[PDB]
């Protein structure tokens, strides 16, 4: 079975909107989303659809850009670093579940480089 996807709202968690979080949605997320290699990362891994019955036996903190997008749209994050951590979790999950040289690992490496390029300088 698939696990529940990560929460995109939580009334127990305090919200915030910052210039950096606005930039992370308008610029970083929405630019990465259009990359030719973004498609594996635009939704939670559907292990039933993709016939990956070991995916969630290995990956215990799943994350994807669709979840990140919803979290940004909901002001779920307190600050930009919290959002950056979710991106880094998404990339590392890919490297953990797969192996060096795999096509999807090449995709995540390219997206991670573009991600780092975009967050190198954030607004103030
Ligand atoms: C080795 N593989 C297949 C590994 C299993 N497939 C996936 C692994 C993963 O961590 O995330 C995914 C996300 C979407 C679709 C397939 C996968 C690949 O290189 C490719 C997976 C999808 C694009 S190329």
């Amino acid at each position: 079975m698939n696990p529940p996807p990560p929460e995109t709202s939580n009334p127990n968690k305090p919200k915030r909107q910052t210039n950096q979080l606005q930039y992370l949605l308008r610029v970083v997320l929405k630019t990465l989303w259009k990359h030719q290699f973004a498609w594996p990362f635009q939704q939670p891994v559907d292990a039933v659809k993709l016939n990956l019955p070991d995916y969630y036996k290995i990956i215990k903190t799943p994350m994807d850009m669709g979840t990140i997008k919803k979290r940004l749209e909901n002001n779920y994050y307190w600050n930009a670093q919290e959002c950056i951590q979710d991106f880094n979790t998404m990339f590392t999950n890919c490297y953990i579940y797969n192996k060096p040289g795999d096509d999807i690992v090449l995709m995540a490496e390219a997206l991670e480089k573009l991600f780092l390029q975009k967050i190198n300088e954030l607004p103030t």
